[PDB]
């Protein structure tokens, strides 16, 4: 499948879910990782999306 993926901020850890989205800054759950606008940051430290790391998951 089209996994969705987690990315984890590397400097405080914070990880988005693109199956979970950011719904409190109108990013739908479902939103994947490029199609985030440049104009958002880690809603815990203000890093830049180019400070993220993608996460590898287990099967489920
Ligand atoms: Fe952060
Ligand atoms: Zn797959
Ligand atoms: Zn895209
Ligand atoms: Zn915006
Ligand atoms: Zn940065």
């Amino acid at each position: 499948m089209n996994d969705y993926k987690l990315f984890r901020c590397i400097q405080c850890g914070f990880e988005y879910d693109e199956a979970l989205g950011w719904p409190e800054d109108g990013i739908a759950a479902g939103t994947r990782w490029d199609d985030i606008p440049d104009d958002w940051s880690c809603p815990d430290c203000g890093a830049a999306k180019s400070d993220f790391e993608m996460v590898e998951v287990a099967r489920s």
